[PDB]
Parts: structure tokens; sequence; C-alpha cells
């Protein structure tokens, strides 16, 4: 059992803007929180969240 032992705990993930591993949504809406940014390190904090 390595599940979610690690539920709740609100925690602060640090990055910076580069090309092939963040990226932002183009879309037309302001973008705030997880949406803010996605690729591939982003895919990797999904798989781990
Ligand atoms: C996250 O918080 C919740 C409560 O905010 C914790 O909930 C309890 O979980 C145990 C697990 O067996 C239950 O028996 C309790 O009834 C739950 N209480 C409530 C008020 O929900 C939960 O354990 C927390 N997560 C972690 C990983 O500690």
């Amino acid at each position: 059992n390595i599940t979610d032992s690690l539920s709740n705990r609100s925690l602060i993930v640090t990055t910076i803007l580069e090309e092939p591993y963040v990226l932002f949504k183009k879309s037309d809406k302001p973008l705030y929180g997880n949406d803010r940014f996605e690729g591939y390190c982003i895919d990797l904090l999904r798989e781990l969240s």
C-alpha cells in the first residue's frame, strides 16, 4: 500500500519556464492554478498526484 498516503498536504511546487517541459495553455480565458502550465514534467506532476 504505497497509495495515496499523502492525502491533503497542500504543497508548493516551483518551476522555471523552459521550452519543451512547461507551456501555457493556449486558450482565451486567463490561466489560473495548475492550468497555467502544461508539459512533460507537469504530466509527471499529474501522475505523482
Ligand atoms: C486528510 O484529512 C481528512 C480529514 O480532513 C482525514 O480524514 C480521516 O481519515 C480516517 C482514515 O481512516 C477516517 O477514519 C476518519 O473518519 C477521517 N476523518 C475525517 C474528519 O474525515 C484524512 O486521514 C487525511 N489524510 C491523511 C493522509 O492523513
